[PDB]
């Protein structure tokens, strides 16, 4: 009728006995890169992330351990400091996610369209995810859509938030708004294919903003504003029905995986403008 | 011909595996409560008192450590730090102890009363306690009579000091006298069974302050000093006979016990406006 | 084709269930001394250093750590923090090492004196030793021909550099120059037999200051700089001739042995006036 979980553990003995390391590169995100890795054992594959060890890095590996605990949010496995070049490393050890930058496993549905009730099953997630952090005092502050990777490339296949980089403990106008900002962020590219564009107005074009739910395109508003303050907390966030919904939202036709068809072009603008946007945001 | 004792040790693996834990409740100390705890292979009960984990109580814990090494000490076993609900719990293992509020245990001798020479023994040993403390530079801060509880029900049964949430190392009037101070509070009440009353005088009614030596009348004097300085150092305390006495002290006919039995009711005034005028005393 | 070593451990339970502790002596240097130490299972013979356990240690050793991963660097091999006398301890165990103050061990050659070409070899391997540190970014700030030693008293048996009771990480004139500096100083001495002479000029007497190369004696000028600045950093120093020579430096007798046999009785002055001319310096 009790229970924990294990405690936070960095073995300390080289990986080199505990896993076989590639060179296969694959995320080539923040700081070190991101390799193939199998586990002796078992023989799976895995991500790792190398990382210099400083105590900043040193927390935020250490925050992120308490963060995987959760479902939507991607669950590291294992955390080796040991010696690298010739300077006390930290390589953590995650469940390696083959289903892509959200988005851009949208883009080639091809075979039937999105929909605004599909829509809402990802940010529906989404904030989950942020919940949980927040739920305990931690703040993301980096949620690209890079960072929203699927699991596998199978349909069902669900997908998780990671690279720790950035986030904070929500400790002692704040901090954990800026993960909100996001999903707002997120939402709007999720339907017509782009965000705003200030460094202002965001304007509703025809042929995607239509009979589309203008009470969607409502929620939005309360989630973008430039403001501080008054961008509708996370916690509140949840409550709306778009959210809690699954079922009732609009079949709509969404363009949107071919809207960016439509200029896949000028997405590396998009896709990083936004960190841009983000970080720098405090 | 040399030798040392283990370093301190901190578990990660979910207590869980190694314990059972009841829900059964004992102290509601400080920060979380102290739980009945068995060990798995041994099949024992143990006190588990459970902290938030910062690095605060983490050191306190970590001077527990040394301080258990101690007979009247109470005694840690093990220290794991998991994850409670979703933040890096710490929770300590230690000897659980029946024994009781030392004096809370002599009400109720009943069938033959107390001894100045036996109120010895009792005072006799906190010293001890102290000392090692403060022998090696940890002053406790909170020594009350919750805070020296026995071990068994047994008469021979001895009593030992616990709840290190007060403690420091006395590094670099000064610290380590409050456990003084309160050792002096302590007598007191163990022979009439009573406090002074400021927040001053206090004095010594009739059918208990008697022909009970003068002489030991003297040494509480040294010890209540409202003073800092020159309220006699434990390292001090120790030399005088009384303490070093064991077997001379007035075999006295203490009302103490019944004398709290005379006025249960005042105490949970008594008991805890000790921690008022401790505590707070810087 | 990808590796590393494995990180840094400290081990918790008492050594003296890995080891067994003499009381022999050897070392009295920084803090604690040096003991016979055996291991257990192997049956080896081993440094002991014993340590107070705080940050600056505990982080000295730390480096330490990362330094042996050098050949001319004094390897650990186990690091426990226990607790001898009532202090969290820290028991770092090393490589024993009896070959000898370097200087030492020169002035009992006796059949066959010595030559410039094989005292570069000492200075040339002391180079290397000091760049490793630096090209981590460490400086050792105490390089003191107490701390040059050798492994065994074969004469092939090379020697190694220990007691980081100084050192720094290199983070962010400067620091890792006092090391050359003492490159420096270490050289005179190696061929004449003493250092200069201030708290100013360094002279040469004919006996020794002769043919030989005033080539090399252009080097330890941009050595000794009395300057922060310009005194010629290691990186740099390893590329001269004379350093990388191995072979085509004069074959001189150096008198530099036999001139330390003449005035045994000054060198407790020399050895330490060395200290004191190091360590205080910054
Ligand atoms: C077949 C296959 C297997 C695994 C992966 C894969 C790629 C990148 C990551 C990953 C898991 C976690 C993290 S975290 C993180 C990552 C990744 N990559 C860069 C960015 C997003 N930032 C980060 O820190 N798994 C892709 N394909
Ligand atoms: C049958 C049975 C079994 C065990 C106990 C028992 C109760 C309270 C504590 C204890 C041991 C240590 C500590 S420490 C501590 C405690 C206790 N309780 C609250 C206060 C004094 N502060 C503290 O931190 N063992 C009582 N009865
Ligand atoms: C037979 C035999 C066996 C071992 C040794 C031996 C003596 C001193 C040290 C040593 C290894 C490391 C370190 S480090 C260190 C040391 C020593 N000694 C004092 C000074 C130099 N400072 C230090 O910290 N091995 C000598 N002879």
């Amino acid at each position: 009728q009790f229970h924990v979980k294990s405690g936070l553990q960095i073995k300390k003995n080289a990986i080199i006995d505990d896993y076989k390391v590639t060179s296969q590169v694959l995320g080539l995100g923040i700081n070190g890169k991101v390799l193939q890795i199998f586990n002796k054992r078992t023989q799976e594959k895995f991500a790792l992330k190398m990382l210099q060890d400083c105590p900043k890095a040193r927390r935020e590996v250490e925050l992120h351990w308490r963060a995987s605990q959760c479902p939507h949010i991607v669950r590291i496995v294992d955390v080796y400091e040991n010696l690298y070049a010739g300077r006390k490393c930290l390589l953590i050890v995650m469940e390696c996610l083959d289903g892509g930058e959200l988005f851009s496993r949208i883009q080639d549905r091809g075979d039937q369209a999105f929909t605004e009730r599909e829509a809402s099953e990802i940010m529906k997630s989404i904030g989950e995810a942020i919940q949980y952090l927040h739920s305990i005092n931690i703040a993301h502050r980096d949620v690209k859509p890079e960072n929203l990777l699927y699991t596998s490339k199978r349909p069902n296949a669900i997908l998780k938030l990671t690279d720790f980089g950035f986030a904070k403990e929500t400790t002692s106008k704040y901090d954990k708004s800026c993960d909100m900002w996001s999903l707002g962020v997120i939402m709007y590219i999720l339907l017509c294919g782009y965000p705003p564009f200030y460094s202002g107005q965001y304007e509703f074009p025809n042929p995607e903003w239509s009979e589309v739910s203008e009470e969607v395109k409502m929620l939005i508003r309360n989630l973008l504003k430039t403001e501080p303050t008054q961008r509708m907390t996370i916690t509140e966030f949840m409550n709306h029905p778009w959210i809690m919904q699954s079922t009732k939202v609009p079949q709509t036709p969404l363009h949107t995986s071919r809207v960016l068809k439509e200029d896949k072009e000028r997405w590396e603008d998009v896709k990083e403008e936004m960190t841009s946007a983000l970080a720098t945001m405090r």
